[PDB]
DNA sequence: ATTTAAATAGGGAAGATAAGCAAAGGGTTGACGAAAGCCCTTTGTCCCT
């Protein structure tokens, strides 16, 4: 999924858990907080006109990254320190 | 204006079953998009001659 998440960092590709679109859309004020990451949480993500990339079967980034629980598995560092560094930036 | 007071209101048995509750048709349309790129303009800012 690095193919993927290149691309993502390739645009505007902001990640968020406390955001103020869900007010007003004229807003783009994110907030990503630290201590409340767990085995469960899900977050959100934005970049401009909602551009996204398949991955040869319908899913972009935001249905892969929630699935499974995975982005505590790359948060965590289980998966490496080689994406792991790519999700904290 | 006056006009009475006491005693008591019954026990029992029943309250029917059979049949069926239709069928087609339809259920509106129009407004309520931010971020980025591109040219054109109108006015701060320094200039000379």
């Amino acid at each position: 999924i690095k193919e993927m998440i290149e691309d993502f960092i390739s645009k505007g590709g902001l990640i968020f858990t406390h955001s103020g679109r869900y007010t007003n859309t004229n807003n783009s004020c994110f907030i990503f907080n630290k201590n409340d990451i767990g085995v469960d949480t899900k977050v959100d993500m934005y970049t401009p006109k909602s551009a996204g990339i398949k991955n040869e079967e319908g899913e972009n980034l935001w249905q892969v990254l929630n699935k499974a629980n995975m982005f505590y598995r790359i948060y965590s560092g289980e998966l490496g320190e080689e994406l792991q560094y790519l999700l904290k930036s």
